[PDB]
């Protein structure tokens, strides 16, 4: 993990574009991935931390230029780009920044119900016009295989939790694995173009004009189950409900929705285990513990 200072944000944004006059720089957030820039209250410069990070980065500029003015609702333009250095394929990439404020599910039902269900519909047009673009012209290696994803996540599981699960513990985690590769509705889809992070704090809202107005984060988008845009919308209850899902599902006229919640039930579950990942990467103990105290409790 390296970290940036402004000056060094700076001095790599000036050297590339040694005209444009940088006045007001605020940090705006941080993922697995990237630190966020705010640049003249204007722009969103994103800095990768690795060379995974800058992966992403570079397929999320590819992504967003693709279908820059392609959907419903507005998403960031790619506006400056970086260079490829050492592991690192983008140096950098600069976006516009979206106005709003993300829909939480706290203000989604606290807005009346004409407007809870224009946001349903808005959802499922931006969902659908997403999952219609073609990608006979994306590379391959765009396309995510979740029967590898799984194998790679049963094995980091195995190695954290090697001294912290007694045998029938360990058994019991992957029995959750054998089953689920040992099951074809998982991996037995129509990939498409996905968001892959689909969730409120995604997703800006224009509080004057009580409807949506955009949505970001394309940093794990990539060719994958549409489903997924789904299912990311719930999670128990720190998302949105099944009710809300359900009308975006409606409208955007979705002919499989038990397999959607068979995916969802299965998701939860399996983050259930991801998030000890997480945790001990990150040093988060809600997510650590809680995990841990699932696995250990007989309540399963």
């Amino acid at each position: 993990m390296r970290t940036y200072t402004f000056d060094q944000v700076e001095k790599a944004i000036e050297q590339l574009y040694p005209d444009f006059t940088i006045n007001t720089i605020e940090i705006s957030g941080e993922g697995n991935d990237c630190i966020a820039y705010e640049i003249n209250r204007d722009f969103i410069f994103k800095f990768p931390k690795h060379s995974r990070g800058s992966t992403n980065l570079f397929n999320e500029v590819n992504i967003l230029k693709r279908i820059h003015n392609k959907l419903p609702l507005p998403i960031p333009e790619v506006v400056f780009t970086g260079m490829p250095s050492e592991t690192y394929q983008m140096s950098f990439a600069g976006f516009t920044k979206i106005k709003g404020v993300p829909l939480t599910p706290l203000l989604l039902n606290n807005l009346p119900k004409q407007s809870q269900n224009q946001a349903a519909k808005d959802l499922a047009r931006f969902l659908s016009e997403l999952h219609s673009i073609n990608i006979s012209g994306f590379k391959s290696n765009l396309v995510l295989d979740f029967r590898e994803k799984i194998n790679e996540d049963n094995k980091k599981i195995k190695k954290l939790l090697s001294r912290e699960l007694k045998g029938p513990q360990m058994k019991k985690v992957d029995d959750f694995y054998r089953d689920i590769l040992e099951n074809e509705i998982y991996f037995k889809y129509y990939p498409c173009l996905i968001h892959n992070d689909f969730s409120s704090d995604h997703i800006l809202f224009d509080t004057e004009k009580n409807t949506i107005c955009g949505i970001i984060d394309f940093g794990d988008a990539a060719i994958s189950d549409p489903d997924n845009d789904f299912i990311s919308l719930m999670e128990d209850d720190e998302e949105y409900g099944m009710e809300f899902v359900s009308k975006i599902l409606n409208h955007y006229k979705h002919k499989d929705i038990p397999t959607v919640l068979e995916k969802y039930r299965m998701k939860e579950k399996y983050w259930s285990f991801e998030k000890i990942i997480y945790g001990k990467e990150y040093g988060y103990m809600d997510w650590y513990e809680e995990g841990l105290n699932e696995i250990r409790s007989i309540k399963i």
